[PDB]
């Protein structure tokens, strides 16, 4: 299987965005978060960022960020495939999220978004 | 003929997309994918990929994917070139396809689209 | 708490934009300003700057250009991070103002905005 | 005159885009292409192409890709400034077109588009 | 007051936009221009531009590209901040136009636009 696929949520909404600039662990970064819903449906797995300089995978910040403010602006179903205990520096895991965001995949209907499943 | 323009599909929409961030054969790797329809049915050569740091064309990923981004939010009628059997990865592979982007162009009718045919 | 994230204005709108390139300092610059309302009530807090060659934090420049204008076409409630006392350029200061632009999110609700709210 | 601005067509819209990448030369090139419409045709008319690593001007690739892109969007009325008898790969010239755009310009109205005119 | 932000026309519209690349000087440039009109009047500084590796501010091409893009998509009232006689190839004055494109900033209403004014009617 894909490492790092195995995590994720399926027909969710993107509805809130951050993205900051922000001093960690001795290092400047840019990050940015993207916040969840699930229609009417509370969920609680429903933030995820993503670090410039930081994280098990650093490339593709622009294009991720781009990626989540285009979901952001539609409102469409998507996948998030994320990353559990990931960000170290504690005021930023308390403030925003521990998850770091892997991939962004479309859904056309409630069962098939792209993607590899378990 | 063109050299990799042999091996496309018509008049078809892009439907679905995929961007991640993915560790293959020990390379950080960008992709992204494209699924399709073909109008109102299905197509099963359904997918095609582009990743920043392998394949036969390397260049223009932040240029095809702004471009495929752009006819999923249009949902125009677009001919995709493709390249077969490109990625070997076996877990890529199979989550996503083997094929590898080459191009996207738009179709004004039923009947054309831009590009060379075979 | 996260350092430079203490400082905050909640459910404003971004309702005005400037982009320029500007000399300061013996440095060729490029700037950009955000200026707010909420609603119509009376804010004095209501501007902020970022500048790609100065400032606590000069990574992000095209980055949150990009976001500040998003905002500005959507005229959605956001949430400003900025620092205080950061542009010493006198003309500069005068125009805009002395606050450095930290961070934009958004607010889903009128009690919810992402990103921390703890203060000093 | 200015320097490759002296062959345009004005008051035309884009109703076709392509973009691809491609070997040509023994290099990796990415290409764009925009068709003119003609009429109620579907098929484009005097198609015009830039390459990111060949031509007269090789720099601007992305920002005139974007440009194009966005007035095949909007379907406006432009000028297209362009230089004929540019690609020299065969199978590029047959497929696509042997002419470089130049430049974009917009039409206000039947009259006026911006750039240099020649008589 | 800020060096270059003295010149500057209010509550226009960008009507017009050019992009186009241009050899001048032995260097390979881009370049692009703005058309502006004030509601349903022609004014006389209603032209202006940005050349990648010329003129007095080189830094922001992109950016400034962009940002007069978007304001030629949403017909926004904007106030433009210019450089006279900066472009000095009379063929390329006489097609785009001599004045260089400094700042973009938008007019929230008739009477306020964001950005630095003038000191007084002199420009003390
Ligand atoms: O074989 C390949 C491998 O690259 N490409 C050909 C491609 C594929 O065989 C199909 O896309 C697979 O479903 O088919 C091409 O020709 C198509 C195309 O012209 C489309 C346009 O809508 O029509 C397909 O014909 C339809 C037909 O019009 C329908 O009436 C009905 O008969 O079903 C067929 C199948 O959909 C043509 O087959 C293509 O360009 O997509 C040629 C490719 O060389
Ligand atoms: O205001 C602008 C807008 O582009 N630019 C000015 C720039 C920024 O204000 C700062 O870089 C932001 O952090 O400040 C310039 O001036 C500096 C510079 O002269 C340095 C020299 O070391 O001093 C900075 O002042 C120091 C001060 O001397 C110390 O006492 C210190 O502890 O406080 C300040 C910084 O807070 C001056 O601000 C610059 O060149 O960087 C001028 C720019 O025009
Ligand atoms: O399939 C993918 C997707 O990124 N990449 C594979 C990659 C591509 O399939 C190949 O490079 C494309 O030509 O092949 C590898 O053998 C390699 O070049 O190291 C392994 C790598 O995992
Ligand atoms: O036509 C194309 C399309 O990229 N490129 C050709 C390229 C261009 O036509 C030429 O560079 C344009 O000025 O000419 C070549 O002779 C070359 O410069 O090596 C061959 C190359 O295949």
């Amino acid at each position: 299987a894909m490492a790092d696929y195995d995590t994720y949520v399926s027909n969710v909404q993107i509805n809130n965005l951050s993205y900051g600039v922000y001093t960690s662990g001795g290092k400047e970064t840019q990050f940015f978060c993207i916040g969840l819903k699930h229609g009417s449906e509370a969920i609680s797995i429903n933030a995820m960022c993503k670090v410039d300089v930081y994280g098990n995978h650093k490339q593709g910040f622009d294009n991720m960020l781009n990626t989540a403010k285009y979901y952001y602006t539609t409102g469409g179903d998507v996948r998030i495939y994320y990353k559990e205990n990931v960000w170290r520096d504690p005021d930023f895991k308390s403030a925003f999220s521990s998850r770091e965001l892997i991939a962004i995949t479309t859904c056309s209907s409630s069962s098939y978004c792209m993607g590899p499943t378990v």
